[PDB]
């Protein structure tokens, strides 16, 4: 199934995630689902937060072919190192995009799709989109990091979106 | 989290879905998706395959205030008796509405959202909703009673309206 | 303010009222004017949709001294027994009166002009004025239930009415 993804200024966006307790063929169906939003989407990474589960899962995929299908449940952050920011997107703030610091490495620990452990150490692109995808989890969006003006800018320009989406 | 509703001509609506083999936490998520889904779309049944999902799950509900929450499981006729008809409406044949032959009676037994089996008797209006649901399990639309020409004619009106609602 | 009652046979009488889902400052605008209407026509009960607000609101006064207000937000009937009739009228039907069959003993629950939760049982006249109130909601008049020849009489008389009404 394709599930609605949520916009800014949902507070929905702003919960914290539980872990995920054990991983089962209710947790299967809901990575399922989360691929499936974010290709319809055409997204690059999805968080369950996004999508009103608050669950520690997060799907990616940023292969040029989109047949990459990379899940992380339960990711936890056991070292990081240098800076970059690229400008990110978000579905949860359509169309919108800005320049963002994050480490430019990454090494993660997460729960695959079968719950078992792996290891994951990252960087260029994927590490970035691991660290994006980590914050909605706890809560916090791309636009948090900008001025409070730069913020305003992209909040107005999101409600004019939904706005005409929504014309009766 | 609201799911999205399939519109005709989707061949995934003609699809004939299979019993729910054990009521659990993943099929109380689906049930919960589906009332969520449908109070979204101010509808007032819903059934899986409507939103992708092939197993024998309805959703109802039929209260004036949208508080009464109806779970079929499984369902089947055990008895029908008389005949009516109402125009109905569909969220799969978005703003189309076309009065169908039904049952004017109807009893059912299906498992509740706990697994539980009841019986119910039903007329009037929820006699209707109950029959038009449990076509949809069997991949059978309202339209299907119709003439080849009025059937035509909604699918028209049906892609008219979200090929003319679909700005990317 | 003093809002414009519908009259037949306007279609907006037949509209069918969604449930409130806040009561705020702004529903308690519209119960204020409602019953600024009401008492301005003279009536005994007024239900949302008589002046084309389609919300499940009903304001009912039988007071002499108009000091014993009654709302009804979002009303369910629990239970109902018995029948009864007297020569109802209706603000949207003015000038004519008609014997409907009711029950006679009504229990209902409903929010009131606070938005908290009541109980009420109603005999009598009050138990008349609620179902008939309860009707307009889901666009139902009480002509609705007299022979057609009954009605297009009714109908007849009220366009005569409001041709004179209306002069230049
Ligand atoms: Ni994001
Ligand atoms: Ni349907
Ligand atoms: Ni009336």
């Amino acid at each position: 199934s394709v599930l609605q993804v949520l916009h800014i200024p949902d507070e929905r966006l702003r919960k914290v995630a539980k872990p995920v307790e054990e991983v089962n063929a209710e947790i299967q169906r809901i990575v399922d689902d989360m691929f499936e939003t974010m290709y319809a989407e055409e997204g690059i990474g999805l968080a369950a937060t996004q999508v009103d589960i608050h669950q520690r899962i997060i799907v990616i995929d940023v292969s040029e072919n989109r047949d990459e299908r990379l899940v992380l449940i339960n990711p936890e952050l056991l070292e990081k190192s240098g800076e970059t920011g690229i400008e990110e997107g978000c579905l949860s703030i359509p169309e919108q995009r800005a320049l963002v610091p994050r480490a430019e490495k990454v090494k993660i620990r997460a729960l695959d799709r079968d719950g078992k452990p792996f290891e994951l150490e990252a960087d260029g692109l994927l590490a970035i989109c691991i660290q994006h995808e980590m914050d909605h989890l706890v809560g916090k969006l791309f636009m948090d990091y900008l001025s409070p003006l730069k913020q305003q800018r992209i909040r107005q320009k999101v409600e004019k979106l939904d706005r005409l989406k929504a014309r009766a």
